[PDB]
């Protein structure tokens, strides 16, 4: 499975050895990347004057003149051939002969190559991610292991903007960086080149620059201290601010300077992108002159950015219609998916999905805004990058099985099973969801509405459910064991003992629905030990300030256990006359049931706390007041209470 696939592709379902003897052609004046790759490839064989022609080159190069009409007249674009009797790798441009090797580097497996003519060319011109989320930036590490990822997936675009990074946001978006991420960000640069990909490097100024001589001279400073690092590409990002940097003329006449006295100056230049204020449909004023007056002002080479119809949102043609009437260009688009900063207890492990596929000529660019987690936003961007290359052709779920595969083989499955139930992100302030754990949904609602009405269940979905926990326990237990992708599994860890326990439950909470009332209670007792259990993960792991902790399985698998708790021990209570507890979190504090988020305990919108604590203060809304550290287990009258913890 070719990703992302191809344009064009024939096959003649013939396979043939990579040659172990090989005349090279083109080799010294081919894209060195591409070269590179072609070497390593071919490591352990070698070349001669006999043997099985291999020609590689870019259109102009005397390699590759005897197929020049074969070549795609695409930007990026190339032509493949492997027969019998040669081996083509022909670009139309340097980074075609590039995203040749990258898709020949898929055909060959276990040192044969299948009989094919390629021609191939990306539909979108500009595509790759934004590093431009809230929360820890990707460490120097996940970033060089980020620029080889795209390489090989055809993605030419990376966006450094973090939001928590000083030197890109308020106020030290002034100040150069110091040595050691100069020097990290100069090795980043070289990385990017070597696969192919433009760095650009973003600023985020607009939240305290001021519309004088002097902020614009340290913008440009910075811009050139950048530059001196390697840099090639830039942006400048007006999101999520307030007050004059709102300013759309001024914006503007700011983007068309640096257009004019930078980046059409230097000799090397290449993209030019600035994001918004106004950067989605619901975050626009429709009435307002904003996003008419960029379109007039800003110079034509200069990208813009958007989101979409909403803050988090699908890509329609409707939408982007709308976008590119106003602007007067094609919108380079900003898709917040992965990125899960606003939902930080979740892993968004699901498919990409939802963008119309046949808009690829309204769009300058698509890049895709990751979670924090590195690694595991590898499945999303690996499938944004099979999308933007190739929409028409863009498969949703065999492009996650596929990036899953390719992210960890030795356990492809497990992986497989732990995404596709941590693919939601539950309610939101953004509205925005996910489908998950759709195979068993059907199966899973009859079972509850058969439970709690009294009728049968069917069998089959009561075993199904069992199976599934049976499964989930498996891939936990051997991906927590996983030592090929490491760092994937640091990130995951957390949400992966979460799954277990989930799957545990299930199991304890089925054997309750099947004998007498000391096996019932022996189950009952398992289950609130794993309910706690649950809660010390949530209140241990992920400890942020936004939204702490780690929820997995939320939109199907985790309501059914819980339910289905709640209901039998309901049927127990009435059987037997007991006044079993059916609550289904863990709450070691009493009083709408209570939450624990940090160092809050909050109503959901008389508490007795588990124990003494100094308070910290309270806060209510229908007010709040200083506790000023005085012992506190009692409370009685949003409804929040902090302590010290
Ligand atoms: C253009 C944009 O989306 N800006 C911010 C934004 O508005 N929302 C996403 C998701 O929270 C943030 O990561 C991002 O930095």
């Amino acid at each position: 499975s070719l990703q992302p696939p191809p344009q064009q592709l024939i096959v003649q379902n013939k396979t043939i050895d990579l040659p172990a003897v090989y005349q090279l052609n083109g080799g010294e004046e081919a894209n060195p990347h591409a070269v590179k790759v072609l070497k390593e490839l071919l490591s352990g064989k070698q070349s001669s004057k006999k043997g099985m022609l291999i020609s590689i080159g870019e259109k102009g190069d005397k390699s590759v003149r005897k197929y020049s009409r074969q070549i795609p007249d695409h930007k990026e674009g190339y032509y493949l051939s492997v027969n019998e009797k040669e081996i083509v790798l022909a670009g139309n441009d340097e980074r075609g002969t590039y995203y040749a090797l990258q898709t020949f580097a898929q055909l060959l497996k276990d040192g044969k190559l299948p009989e094919v003519e390629i021609k191939d060319y990306p539909s979108v011109r500009y595509r790759g991610v934004v590093e431009g989320f809230y929360g820890t930036p990707w460490s120097h590490q996940a970033r060089l292991s980020q620029l080889k990822f795209y390489g090989k997936n055809k993605m030419n675009t990376y966006i450094y903007g973090p939001k928590d990074d000083p030197y890109h946001s308020a106020p030290n978006w002034r100040l150069p960086y110091p040595d050691k991420e100069a020097a990290q960000l100069q090795e980043l640069v070289a990385v990017a080149n070597e696969n192919e990909v433009d760095f650009v490097w973003a600023i985020h100024p607009g939240q305290d620059i001021k519309w004088n001589k002097e902020d614009r001279d340290l913008l440009l400073a910075k811009f050139e201290k950048m530059y001196q690092l390697g840099v090639r590409s830039f942006a400048v990002f007006f999101d999520d601010i307030s007050g004059e940097g709102t300013n759309p003329q001024k914006q503007a006449e700011l983007l068309n300077y640096i257009d004019e006295k930078f980046a059409q100056v230097k000799p090397d230049i290449n993209q030019l992108v600035m994001c918004p204020t106004e950067y989605n449909k619901s975050w626009s004023n429709p009435n307002g002159n904003y996003l008419t007056t960029l379109g007039d002002k800003l110079n034509p080479s200069i990208q813009i950015m958007w989101t979409g119809d909403r803050v988090i949102s699908d890509i329609t043609r409707d939408g982007i219609s709308w976008i590119n009437e106003r602007i007067k260009r094609p919108a380079y688009i900003w898709w917040n998916f992965p990125v899960s900063d606003y939902v930080r207890d979740h892993l968004l492990l699901g498919p990409v999905y939802g963008n119309d596929t046949t808009i690829a000529k309204e769009m300058s660019g698509f890049v895709t805004n990751p979670m924090e987690h590195a690694e595991s936003s590898k499945i999303a961007i690996y499938s944004v990058a099979s999308y933007a290359w190739n929409p028409a052709k863009y498969d949703t779920w065999q492009t996650w099985k596929d990036a899953i595969r390719t992210i960890l083989p030795s356990a492809a499955e497990e992986l497989e099973c732990f995404a596709m139930h941590n693919s939601d992100l539950g309610p939101n302030g953004h509205g925005y969801r996910r489908e998950e754990s759709m195979d068993i949904q059907p199966a899973a609602e009859r079972f509850l509405k058969a439970f709690k009405e009294g009728k049968n269940y069917d069998k089959a979905d009561f075993e199904t459910l069992q199976y599934t926990f049976e499964r989930m326990k498996e891939s936990a237990d051997i991906l927590l064991m996983n030592t090929e992708n490491k760092p994937l599994i640091v990130e995951i860890t957390p949400w992966v003992h979460q799954f277990k326990l989930t799957a545990e439950m299930g199991e304890e909470v089925l054997k309750m629905v099947e004998r007498n009332e000391s096996y019932f209670l022996r189950k009952y007792n398992h289950v609130k030990a794993l309910q706690q259990q649950m809660f010390y993960i949530d209140q241990t792991s992920n400890q942020n300030p936004y939204q702490p902790g780690v929820k997995t399985a939320t939109r199907v698998i985790k309501p059914l256990i819980d339910r289905t708790f709640a209901t039998v021990v309901k049927f127990f209570n009435q059987k037997f006359n007991a006044h079993l507890d059916a609550t289904t979190d863990y709450m070691p504090h009493k009083m709408l049931p209570l939450q624990v988020k940090a160092n809050r305990v909050l109503i959901s919108p008389e508490i007795e706390l588990d124990a003494i604590y100094p308070g910290e203060n309270i806060q209510i809304n229908f007010l709040s007041a200083g506790l000023q550290k005085a012992p506190v287990k009692f409370v009685r009258f949003q409804f929040v209470l902090t302590i010290e913890k």
